[PDB]
């Protein structure tokens, strides 16, 4: 895991404003969800070719499909892959008010077929520590079907500091807890990632899962920091989950 | 950024004499700068859907408009962009007496629709270090400055090798400043570069911005350096104009 085929190309305009574009398959455990109407509606993240992550509150179901291997969405040559879900595990103790424990695992009903533009993220250790102020990677189809357009969708990336949970508590006040992490606020925004999609960090030269989009400023702002699920504090559960199922 | 969709392809006639055609969409950060009235006098390069970096000394206004996606000059059936500018903005240590720090940033009034052949060119880190004797590439339709020969007006492309300061002065004395980079003299041209366009070599496999087109030979010479303007020593001040704008 964490390694990918095609090495993702970071520059300078990864760390301003609403980031960059990615290079095609740089990212290969990104995907997307989409429902029937085939409106992409979430992110997410391979961890094998059977098992998906994704966040509570994109309220997935077994009618649901998940992509793999999109770089445009508005593309037609793009050799993608479309999954169907054979099961929808959402943790139990998820707060839909306070949007605390913001994970779900999905099975899949048909395995994916890794290839050099579709392979997995790691999962790091309920021990692991990521420190504040370290830098790591969102990506996403976030930006768009917004405002004052739609225009092309195109993958999108961008480099971003974490924070401690005091740091954050300036911005969100009591709405962090500790199974959250945020990021950001640091002349970015987060809004490229969608909701469920990945805050990667490289550990051992693997890049790792260290959070799942939750939420972000309202108006997505360059200076308050994007909020995600503390993967660290989740995966006790992954763990479980998957030794059961 | 700096892979294109349209491999570019380079052989032996990019070399020699004044360089060779390149294959249409396959430099897809190019663009012409023209005017009010249609007269295209100077290049650029997009370094996202937003923005583009040309030469200083090219005395750009918001009255010009910028043109991507193009090939042939001389062809009404290609489906280009033409896009208009909302604010311009010199370096303001640009030094119109020794043409020294010769950058300019475009924000455009309208983005970029980034395609298969319209998109970015990577920027270097400032500490970027491009070693002369490297082989990197100049694009452009300079060779339509030649009113009398009219000429080829699709866009050409040459290889030419980078050269130390050192060994620059050799030609141009104590005009090459430290924010100068020169590269060519070794048998092929650099006349085909417009003023403001882009000087690329690869770094990681990706297409990168490392010269800015400033100045050098009145005439097509083989044996004389076209001199540029060196993008890692100016790339801090486009950070920060862009992180603000």
């Amino acid at each position: 895991c964490g390694v990918p085929a095609i090495q993702p190309v970071l520059s300078g305009l990864s760390r301003i404003v609403n980031g960059e574009e990615a290079v095609p398959g740089s990212w290969p455990w990104q995907v997307s969800l989409q429902d029937k109407t085939g409106f992409h509606f979430c992110g997410g993240s391979l961890i094998n070719e059977n098992w998906v992550v994704t966040a509570a509150h994109c309220g997935v179901t077994t009618s649901d499909v998940v992509v793999a291997g999109e770089f445009d969405q508005g593309s037609s040559s793009e050799k993608i892959q479309k999954l169907k879900i054979a099961k929808v595990f959402k943790n139990s103790k998820y707060n839909s008010l306070t949007i605390n424990n913001d994970i779900t695992l999905l099975k899949l009903s048909t395995a994916a077929s890794f290839s050099q533009t579709v392979s997995a993220v790691c999962l790091p250790s309920a021990s692991d520590d990521f420190a504040a102020g370290t830098t790591c990677v969102t990506t996403g189809w976030g930006l768009t079907r917004y405002t004052n357009a739609n225009t092309p969708d195109r993958l999108q990336q961008a480099s971003l500091p974490l924070l401690s949970n005091t740091n954050c508590k300036k911005y969100w006040g009591t709405k962090i807890k500790d199974a959250m992490i945020c990021a950001g606020a640091s002349g970015v925004s987060s809004c490229m990632g969608d909701s469920g999609g990945p805050l990667v960090c490289k550990k051992n030269g693997a890049w790792t899962l260290v959070g799942i989009v939750s939420w972000g400023s309202s108006t997505c702002s360059t200076s308050t920091p994007g909020v995600y699920a503390r993967v660290t504090a989740l995966v006790n559960w992954v763990q479980q989950t998957l030794a059961a199922n």
